[PDB]
DNA sequence: ATTTTCAATT
């Protein structure tokens, strides 16, 4: 297991794990969440020193053998931490590997922050849409309802995803033949959930 | 455009 460099900073992703997570295919992946933190500044967008950072759903915990729940409550509690101002707009983005998360209390707790906070900006942008039965259709409407901020990843974004989230020199990223087919039905699949929204 | 996927330990 070659795994990242441990001389290096645990800042650096590794291309493999990167791309193997972020590859989608058929076999064993760990759910992660990457999210970036920005402050803006009468319009203008200023990046922090370094607040990116990331999550994932792999813990430790042999003597309680407990787990966390979603990872997306965890970062709630993130949240409160950066001691966020409502005086300023802080633009903060959510990336996950997966969009569809069943739950009455993962939507419910997410959506109570948005109404609390609505001069926090929220953009949720989900890599693949296939992950619980057609009934994530209601829960998608119901995060929509305060999170009317949906995005899909496109391939130019994935190379700078690499950069930013890979810095390796000597590794360019090698692209899959696989975002084309499901880059149109990423705009096919999400405007199908809004789509029910004229009924 | 589609691909019948692992996640709590030893
Ligand atoms: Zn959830």
């Amino acid at each position: 297991m070659e795994a990242s460099p441990a001389s290096g900073p645990r800042h650096l992703m590794d291309p493999h794990i990167f791309t193997s997570n972020f590859n989608n295919g058929i076999g064993r992946h760990k759910t992660y969440l990457c999210y970036e933190v920005e402050r803006l500044d009468n319009g203008t967008s200023v990046k922090m020193d370094q607040h990116r950072g990331f999550l994932h759903n792999q813990a430790k915990n042999l003597n309680s053998g407990f787990y966390g729940r979603h990872a997306q409550l965890r970062f709630l509690d993130l949240v409160p931490s950066l001691q966020l101002d409502p005086a300023q707009i802080y633009r903060v983005t959510w990336f996950i590997s997966w969009s569809p998360c069943f739950s009455w209390g993962c939507a419910g707790e997410v959506r109570a922050f948005l109404q609390e906070n609505t001069h926090v900006r929220l953009r949720i942008f989900a890599a693949r849409i296939y992950d619980y039965d057609p009934l994530y259709k209601e829960a998608l409407q119901m995060l929509r309802d305060a999170g009317a901020q949906v995005s899909i990843m496109t391939y130019d974004e994935f190379k700078h995803c690499w950069d930013t989230f890979v810095d390796h020199q000597g590794q360019p990223f090698q692209p899959w033949d696989g975002l084309d087919e499901h880059s149109q039905a990423l705009s096919g699949r999400l405007r199908a959930i809004l789509q029910n929204q004229g009924n």
